[PDB]
Parts: C-alpha cells; sequence; structure tokens
C-alpha cells in the first residue's frame, strides 16, 4: 500500500460544503483534475482506493458513483453493509487503513485517497505519519454549513511545484481558484 493523502476544494472561508452539496456552482475542470488525481496510480496492475464518510458518498451524482476506476470504501457506524454501488464499509478510519493491509486489498491498492467530509479529514490530518493534502483555494467567500479543518503550516509545508499540478491561477463560472500540495511527516 502506498501514500495516503487527502484532496479538497474549499472556500477563502473554508468552506467545503452546503446543503449536502458544494457551496459553488460546478467547476467541470476542477471535478476533472479531482478524478484524474484520485485515479491515477504510479504502480502497475494497482488502483487507488478513496475514503469518504457517508455523506459525502450519498453527495456524489449517482453518475458519477462509484468514483470510476478506483476502489470506493464509505464510513459509517450506522450501515450494516456498504451502500448500492459502493465496493467497502468500516466503521472507523483506523478500520479502513488495516483493511488496505489485508490479503484481500494488500497488493492491489495503491495510494488512499481520503476524499472527504470534516471528521474524516481532521483525523487523518492530526494523525502523526507521512500525509499529503491536495487542497484547491476556491478564491472567493461562499455561504457554507461544512468546513475544512485547519492546516498547521508549522507541520503542513507548502510544496513550490509538484508534477501533474498547474502553479497558476484558474478560472470558471467567473470564480478564480488555484492548486496546492501540502506535504507533512511526523
Ligand atoms: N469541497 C470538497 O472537496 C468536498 C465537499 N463535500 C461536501 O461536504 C459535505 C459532506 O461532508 P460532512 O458533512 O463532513 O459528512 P461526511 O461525508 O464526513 O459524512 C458524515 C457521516 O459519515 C460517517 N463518518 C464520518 N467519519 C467517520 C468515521 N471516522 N468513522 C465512521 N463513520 C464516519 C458518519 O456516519 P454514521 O452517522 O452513519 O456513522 C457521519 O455521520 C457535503 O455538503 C458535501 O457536498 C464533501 C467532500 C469534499
Ligand atoms: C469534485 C469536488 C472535489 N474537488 C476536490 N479537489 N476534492 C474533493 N474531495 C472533491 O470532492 C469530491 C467528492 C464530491 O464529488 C463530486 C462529484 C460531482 C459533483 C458534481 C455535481 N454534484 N453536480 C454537477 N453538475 N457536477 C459535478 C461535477 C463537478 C460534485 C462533487
Amino acid at each position: 500500500v502506498g501514500s495516503l493523502n487527502c484532496i479538497v476544494a474549499v472556500s477563502q472561508n473554508m468552506g467545503i460544503g452546503k446543503n449536502g452539496d458544494l457551496p459553488w456552482p460546478p467547476l467541470r475542470n476542477e471535478f476533472r483534475y479531482f478524478q484524474r488525481m484520485t485515479t491515477t496510480s504510479s504502480v502497475e496492475g494497482k488502483q487507488n482506493l478513496v475514503i469518504m464518510g457517508k455523506k459525502t458518498w450519498f453527495s456524489i451524482p449517482e453518475k458519477n458513483r462509484p468514483l470510476k476506476g478506483r476502489i470506493n470504501l464509505v464510513l459509517s457506524r450506522e450501515l450494516k453493509e456498504p451502500p448500492q454501488g459502493a465496493h467497502f464499509l468500516s466503521r472507523s478510519l483506523d478500520d479502513a487503513l488495516k483493511l488496505t493491509e489485508q490479503p484481500e486489498l494488500a497488493n492491489k491498492v495503491d495510494m488512499v485517497w481520503i476524499v472527504g467530509g470534516s471528521s474524516v479529514y481532521k483525523e487523518a490530518m492530526n494523525h502523526p505519519g507521512h500525509l499529503k493534502l491536495f487542497v484547491t483555494r476556491i478564491m472567493q467567500d461562499f455561504e457554507s454549513d461544512t468546513f475544512f479543518p485547519e492546516i498547521d503550516l508549522e507541520k503542513y509545508k507548502l510544496l513550490p511545484e509538484y508534477p501533474g499540478v498547474l502553479s497558476d491561477v484558474q478560472e470558471e463560472k467567473g470564480i478564480k481558484y488555484k492548486f496546492e500540495v501540502y506535504e507533512k511527516n511526523d
């Protein structure tokens, strides 16, 4: 099993969600970036795994789930089996990370990508170890009911460049945004 990473898009006011959807109008190319980064494995014969909370799973349009070309794992303590279309269900983040190391998935899983929401991000971000955050900075305020946790810059270093990640300002639907990659190792 390869690297552990979080990926998020976030507004200036740290918003990630509103009413079970994104706070901003759909950004097609941002979604294409998310798909590209999470799907692409750097190892032959292997697949990346995505971990998400229950509400995140149901926020994804049915036509886009499961997230194609990746193993889809949902976190829930209420569910008794994986949701329709999903591949796996775990009851904690630790339990999910162990499952990747079982004979089942040990040699099929390359990268692990936590794709939301807040509580999964928080726990991952504050757990000791090697972790990268792929953060899309939406450069406006958007009314939100769900927020990204604090990035501690004492631990997380913003990388000055990263292969496959554009460094200039993007714009869709009159909304500017930029891609960032952070790395910690503790
Ligand atoms: N902008 C972005 O990049 C992203 C935005 N979003 C948006 O964020 C919102 C969804 O996020 P959020 O509200 O934080 O909800 P989550 O997706 O984190 O779902 C919360 C539920 O998942 C389960 N859960 C979460 N963590 C764990 C855990 N560690 N172990 C076991 N179960 C867990 C619980 O289900 P149970 O109660 O069944 O135990 C919990 O009620 C939506 O508005 C969505 O559109 C989501 C992802 C990314
Ligand atoms: C892509 C957002 C996103 N971006 C980044 N950098 N990280 C994430 N974790 C993330 O979250 C993925 C989990 C949410 O996934 C989706 C799927 C599709 C859509 C949708 C949608 N709900 N409605 C439309 N019309 N289009 C799209 C594609 C635009 C929104 C969110």
